[PDB]
């Protein structure tokens, strides 16, 4: 697992991420919608912002993006699931919290890869990235009533 | 074929071709990059509103949108195709105008389909939305050197 | 009953329509007061937009759109009730969904009405105008828990 | 009166008088209709900020506004008139003048009533509201050819 | 067919502009500064108009005229070389409701092809021209129709 | 007791406030997280305007406003806690409509205090803060499910 | 006659203009109040800055430019007189038409001036601002049913 | 003297102060020319906004505003020297400083004036305008090193 | 004179504006996107730059064309019914050559007769003519007086 | 020590920091006063974002911000003053420089401290603050005639 | 000298002169650092935009531009040194000055070459610009204590 | 080399570079004309700012700029060259993406030397203008038909 390959794997994970946001902006219910649907609206252009950036990142140093939905299922770690049963908001959103955890600890090891092959301008990308992630994994978890890390 | 089916068909289509259209807009080279690179940007934006728009209409006829990159792959009709050998602009833009030939026919179907069952809002929302592929085509067509309808 | 009858009918119904909204936006107690404070604001407007457009597209036609509360408490379909006992917020919103599923459905009427009479102009301008009271329907269902259509 | 029933009096004079402007943006006819027509939104738009502004400070002081086209009718000073028979613009203006003077004397009266129940808040909305019609009134009669207190 | 309307208003609405300036220009009385800027607002929005018409033309297959040569030959909009405000407000009016009467023409004839964008694209402007109708009549003391 | 005296301990007053607003800021959780997180960054720079405006009238009027953390814990009539078990957002509300309800009375004072000296330009600057600060009693209150008085 | 009294002589000229204009402002009455009103405003304040111009590129030549009233009154060429007798839309705006054709006669002779002393910066600017009167002229003129020239 | 006579006397007034501002505004020098320059920009601009109110409240309680240089220098209490030995920055901030002291006290009677005679609009704008006064006598004195009331 | 000269201008304009209206409808290729967008300034700029000289004749006493029938009568400016971008990019340039060098007479004309408004708002006219000519040129490969 | 305690530590020097540049805001004098004055409430701006920044990152990695006065002043090493005797912009400005090289100098020990502990998104957020520091410091050290360092 | 051999060297001098703004930008100090280095960033934008404008009236005219330092340094008349010694304030300003004079008196020479040569549109060009020239120059010989032809 | 030559050498490179830039903004010729004579203008303000960020980083840690064409010409090893034979767009972009290609590199060693000395705010703001470097080269050779590291 190089820098390439670890750049092209959040390729795959946001456009999979930014999927799930569309699920739960579409089939939120409660009395938090009016809310959480802007909410919504967005984290899809943030983390559809970021996707753009890591992919032309990976250009730059001379990578190929995955850039087909086929790729980016095949590649994922984040994981997506049809929408059957009906949820509660606090479902839905411990569903994007967790992702967010995810997305957080993958980042923390993209950063310590980066620190090693020397990408400064790629360690840099995704520390700024992560501290978004940080802050809305705070922010949702708070309103599930929950602390950051708990 | 119903409105909701096609309506959620479509939902699948646009999914597969924003992310054709960022493809395009990663792996372009030649003398027209600047300007096209930023029209894909363009297009994706429009056509990701056209996909939300789509899908929430599905919503408000008592639909259930599909949201999952895996239903997006088993129902669309957009094809999609990994990069591997380097194509031309020329070959990029030949595959852009193709989708949007598909897409504009598709919708010339679901426009016939609605107005037979009295969806006139429906109706009313896929005949703007081929108002602009079909400036789109000329558009790229004229950028190939073709006229629109060849 | 033809054109000229049915959007006037719609004037009186817009007009008590608002101040039912404002009703709405003054009384309202409960958890979700700031969110749905002011999206009633946004509703105030948007309907009151709607209102101006149908008396004008009347005078254009060669009616004569009432233009007193006399006018509008003699024609209007929609119902009003004086604020007595303290409501919930859930109560509030069952009132502006019911009125909007009858604002949804007397359009209909207006949309056969006036395709049938070749007055295209307004059957497209009601269309417009149902597409939006579909999404607003969509959405205030989804805050009570419930579906649109449900 | 007290000054919640002062209040509570302006919100159905208000509605009335919006109302009234838009029966005179409705049917003004001759050569000034273009500036008076555009004239009559924006009055609509401040007199209609105002009627919220009053409520919401009866909300504010415990008192419950009329929200209804009935309550306004039953308790409204302000008088309205079906459109029947051909009005000139000066007519049109004249009775816009004449609906400012009242609300400005009643306003006065307010002013005074605040002034004694010791009610500052309230007192200095009713004079700067006083101040906008002092003006409109100034400029719609020199619009007539009169002085402002002739 | 379709073409044909949509050339056809090309032509018109680029006489309807050059006649819009003309109003512009040579306007006087008491409602100059009014009418003046309102001819300027005119101008973008049928200025707007001709440009989408010829581009939905170019989308379907057609060459849209473009010379002032051709105009000419195919509007059925008149024009005269150079009055008093109601004289140029009701040569105003005139020339929209004649194009009113020729979209409603295109509206059906565009529903019966099967051009569905065609026809809203025209149902769309049709509805502005019938609001500027009742206003510009408002204006000269008529109601719409008459 | 004087003017000066007056606004300087609002002075001390206010700089406690804001540092209140920043405690609900950071630690509200629940499902209202959103839109009452938002809304106390309103809050902290609408009463960190009225803190900036009443020193800087005092100054005017040839006083000297405290100016230290110091200075506005010993004159101030508002009290702060330390964050140390934790408590819901309707607490937190509970506690700022209290401070709210602590300076509407407090303004109220200044109010007739200043009119009574002759400082009309103070007299008008604390009943234009009183309008605002009633009307969030209002808003918060509703909030809460309470009405104004409660 | 030099260049530095002709630009000081207009900045003396330009002042009695624009209480001219606000003299307007203030007593105009008639049908066509509502417009001329709005149109004086931005007179005033184009010729406001024509004045500040004026000043300032005679301080930048040497120059000491006329300050207080009683210099402007001792050397103004541009006549006023109080309002007494009440005056009609046409009387005022001829009186108007006519300082701005003295303007322009006067800028005439200040650039053949400034030609010939080989002062190109001032009469750049005069020149530009004969282009302003003139427009205005016109307008004017038509306004009154009038040629430019007549 | 009433409220008639007081306004008037303003109007005069505020049309020399202006010039004066005009006249620091062309003539200063010193270190801290470009900050001082800008600021009787705005200074120009606000109390020229000043004088247009006091104008137009004069219209509307039925009175008639001086309109004319002569008028101004006739009734004005403020006083008007042509700029003739070179001043320092400090010494024309002093009369500056003065005339704001003059504007302010003579407000202070007007304000008692409108409170005689019941003007409840004009007392408030009176007020308002004071305020600013008050603000620019602290700065300015400041700036002079200075207390505002010393 | 002066008032013919402009008038000159209001015919030369009008056939302009819309010749830019026909490249900008007609063109293909790899610069579409580009000039498509480029054609849409330049016909604003120049349709005001023919509102601004319709007006100054009006403002010194002149009666402008307003008509298609009088623009063709008076336009030294040549249309064309309806290529590849360089021809109609040659076609531009060579209409800003005419404009520029009749602008040129107006100037010298203007300055012979003391009418210096006129005078000045050529000038302006031809810097930005100049200018689109140095870059439409260097688009075609060329020097700007090449 | 560790990141907690540190960010804790700069939240309470922050606040006692944003105090005193309210005080240096209110009572500065002498020629520099426009200047100056507006650049306070600039830095009041800046470094009250600083304060809700650190707050919320602390929040994010587990903390718990301090959050009243009482706590500020018990853990700031940032000292204040009241303002009994009188001094110059150049004293205020010489306690401004003061305070910013004792943040700096913390603010390094922050970003080594967090570097160390592996803590990114802290270590690049004191980074990008320091950057700005070190920026106010260069400026203000410039106005009081000195070099950066020195 | 002809006409694009005045432009060019003009060419030549504005880039040393914007340098020259440049290193007054960085390295002034003393009580004025704030107003004036904001100013400096001013001046830079305005002349390099004059400079880029020249250029391309060169180039419209048939001329070729200076393009490198080397060039800049070998043909500008404008003449800069090393900054080694601090320099005070009105030093820098005296330069930036002298530079100005240099610059108008100069452009007077292009401004009657162009005149003689026909070249009108340069010669507009050129004046404008003397127009902006002019103006700085008395508004910094005023920020010196002089005026601005002494 | 230390932190303070190594940011005064890049100092000389930018100075270099943008001077170069428009250099190919004013020569270029061919079909791309249009969209890379506006791109240049983009890459002429954004490396004339990090021109002016890396001097005034230099000032803030005690450093002196290079502030005359005679040092930057001294001190760049960027390599300028005066346009004598015409030069294609490519061989122009050629040039340009070598010049992208050397201050990448130059900034790499400087992140390195930066990182060594412990400047860690130098070290972060030479990364962030890396990351911007590394994009041009990615799309200016994405021009050229060729792969970034090609
Ligand atoms: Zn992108
Ligand atoms: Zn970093
Ligand atoms: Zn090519
Ligand atoms: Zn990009
Ligand atoms: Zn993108
Ligand atoms: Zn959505
Ligand atoms: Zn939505
Ligand atoms: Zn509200
Ligand atoms: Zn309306
Ligand atoms: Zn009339
Ligand atoms: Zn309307
Ligand atoms: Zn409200
Ligand atoms: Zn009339
Ligand atoms: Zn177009
Ligand atoms: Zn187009
Ligand atoms: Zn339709
Ligand atoms: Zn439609
Ligand atoms: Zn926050
Ligand atoms: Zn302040
Ligand atoms: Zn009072
Ligand atoms: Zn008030
Ligand atoms: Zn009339
Ligand atoms: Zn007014
Ligand atoms: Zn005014
Ligand atoms: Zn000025
Ligand atoms: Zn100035
Ligand atoms: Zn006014
Ligand atoms: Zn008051
Ligand atoms: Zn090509
Ligand atoms: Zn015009
Ligand atoms: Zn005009
Ligand atoms: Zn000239
Ligand atoms: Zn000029
Ligand atoms: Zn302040
Ligand atoms: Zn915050
Ligand atoms: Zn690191
Ligand atoms: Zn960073
Ligand atoms: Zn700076
Ligand atoms: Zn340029
Ligand atoms: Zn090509
Ligand atoms: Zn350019
Ligand atoms: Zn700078």
């Amino acid at each position: 697992v190089d820098t390439k390959e670890f750049l092209n794997h959040q390729v795959a994970n946001l456009n999979v991420f930014t999927v799930k946001i569309h699920q739960i902006h579409w089939y939120m219910r409660g009395h938090n919608f009016f809310t959480l649907h802007e909410k919504m609206d967005d984290l899809y252009s943030e983390f559809g912002e970021q996707m753009d950036e890591v992919a032309e990142r990976l250009l730059a140093i001379g990578g190929s993006p995955f850039s087909t939905l086929k790729e980016f299922l095949e590649n994922a770690s984040v994981e997506e699931a049809p929408y059957t049963k009906p949820k509660t908001m606090d479902q839905l959103m411990e569903d994007l919290v967790g992702t967010l955890e995810l997305l957080r600890d993958e980042y923390k090891q993209g950063i310590e890869l980066t620190d090693k092959e020397g990408d400064d301008v790629t360690n840099d990308m995704l520390i700024a990235f992560k501290a978004s992630i940080d802050k809305h994994i705070w922010m949702f978890k708070a309103f599930l009533g929950k602390a950051p890390l708990e």
